DNA sequence: GCTAATAAACTAAAAACTATTATTATGG
């Protein structure tokens, strides 16, 4: 977290999208962090959420939304609890920018992808 | 020169169905 904060402390100074190496590193680390994102501390968790929001805002020159790690996250097991809501937060981060609501990069079903949410209702 | 009892509607709570209430743990 400290090093990524330092990295994003400047974005106009440097922004990695030239080599595909930096792009895939950014996407892979994005996946890493959004797999790691959870806290019972309710603020450092939101801190990570805002970190991701800032990251995607200052980027997408090298970023790619999985729509799968998120999908399994916000879907949960169709529970009664509030767990999968964390993935829902990702959606806001996803809706933090002009991102496609669900790009079917392969397409899970492109239809029940939102049926999961209307079930979460 | 006869109280052997039973057919007792009463004032019975000894469910609360579903509707606001409130401490908690709070949050930044």
């Amino acid at each position: 977290v400290e090093i990524v904060a330092t990295i994003l402390s400047w974005t106009g100074l440097a922004t990695p999208t030239g080599v595909p190496k930096d792009e895939v590193l950014a996407n892979r680390l994005l996946n890493f962090l959004m797999k790691h994102v959870f806290h019972p501390k309710r603020a450092v968790f939101r801190h990570n959420l805002e970190i991701i929001k800032t990251l995607v805002e200052c980027w997408k020159d090298c970023l790619s939304i999985p729509y799968r790690l998120i999908f399994e996250k916000f879907s949960g097991k169709d529970p009664n609890s509030k767990d999968n809501s964390v993935g829902i937060q990702l959606l806001g981060i996803v809706m933090a920018n002009d991102l496609p609501p669900y790009d079917p990069q392969c397409g899970i079903q492109s239809s029940e992808y939102f049926q999961a949410l209307v079930n979460n209702m």
